[PDB]
């Protein structure tokens, strides 16, 4: 358990553009210690950075290639955090078949 007081919020859990970074930031402090999963799902791979602020958040971006719906997930010990996953339709900046999941997985301890 934990999940349950995880929260996450940004502009790249709500709309995204193509080869755009997609930020946003994880905020873990009254969940504690346990294993973060972060995930992006879709029509193409995803690239994704994270940043461990030391304060009890992380911040998140990533970039995808190709327009179209993707979802992101957020996971505390292997359970979604409220919200998540996250459906994020990804725009034409102003194809090859079958579709793609980035994940990357971190034990969240808090300093």
């Amino acid at each position: 358990g934990g999940a349950h007081k995880v929260r996450a919020g940004g502009p790249g859990l709500e709309r995204a553009e193509a080869g755009v970074p997609a930020e946003f930031s994880i905020w873990t402090r009254e969940a504690g210690a346990g294993g973060l999963a972060i995930a992006v799902e879709g029509p193409s791979k995803a690239e994704i950075s994270f940043e461990d602020r030391k304060d009890g958040s992380c911040g998140v971006a990533y970039v995808v290639q190709e327009p179209g719906d993707y979802e992101v997930s957020v996971k505390f010990n292997e359970e979604h955090i409220p919200d998540s996953p996250f459906v994020v339709p990804v725009a034409s900046p102003s194809g090859s078949s079958g579709s793609w999941k980035v994940g990357f997985f971190k034990r969240n301890r808090p300093p």
